[PDB]
DNA sequence: GTTCTAGAAC
DNA sequence: GTTCTAGAAC
């Protein structure tokens, strides 16, 4: 198939789709995640094209902080009264091109959350905190990740609230109901 | 990244 | 027999 039509380039299409945009300014766009892994799941993307965190440098530090601030604003404007806990961050190894900040509520109540990679990508070291990425770019000038990130996706399923071990995705999803 | 589904796990 | 996971996708 074509490069532009490849599944890994899909965000470059969605970020220009008015029906998926919930916020726009002169630097970034916020879209709904096409396959949300919780009740609230947005992606903050800059207009300018940066393939991944591998291409981030100190020239992008202001942009990374602005993305962080816009994510917090969206949380207030769209889920302020819910008082849900939120996390913001990046996957240590992304699948989709174009740098994007995850903004996801911590219910993880979604039919799109279906497999172990989904869970561990948001609930292990694989999920890089936005603040940690920002500080790493500021102090070290680039984003580096340790070896072994793919193995983290294979870890046993463990609740993020009470750390209880669960034997399967369905049993995990049922357990998460208890923390609503 | 998602779908689809073969067969492993239960 | 059904649930559940995990690899191909030309
Ligand atoms: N076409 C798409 N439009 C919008 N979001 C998408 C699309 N395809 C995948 N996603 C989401 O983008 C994220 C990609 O994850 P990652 O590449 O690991 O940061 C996931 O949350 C997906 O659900
Ligand atoms: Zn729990």
């Amino acid at each position: 198939g074509s490069h532009m039509g490849h599944w890994s380039q899909g965000l470059k299409i969605s970020m220009q789709d008015p029906k998926m945009q919930v916020y726009k300014d002169e630097q970034v766009v916020v879209i709904k995640d096409k396959y949300p892994k919780a009740r609230y799941h947005w992606l903050v993307l800059p207009w300018t094209s940066i393939s991944s965190l591998k291409a981030v440098a100190r020239e992008h530090l202001e942009l990374l902080k602005h993305m962080h601030t816009v994510g917090e604003k969206v949380i207030v404007d769209f889920a302020g009264s819910s008082k849900l806990r939120f996390r913001m961050g990046y996957h240590a190894i992304p699948s989709m091109s174009h740098v994007h900040l995850h903004v996801i509520s911590q219910d993880f109540d979604s039919p799109c959350l279906k497999n172990k990679k989904h869970w561990n990508s948001f609930n292990t070291e694989y999920f890089l905190e936005s603040q940690a990425v920002i500080e790493m770019v500021q102090e070290a000038g680039r984003v580096t990740v340790r070896d072994g990130m793919p193995e983290l996706l294979k870890l046993p399923l463990r609740c993020h609230e009470c750390q209880q071990l669960l034997p399967s995705i369905p049993q995990l999803k049922e357990h998460l109901r208890k923390h609503w």
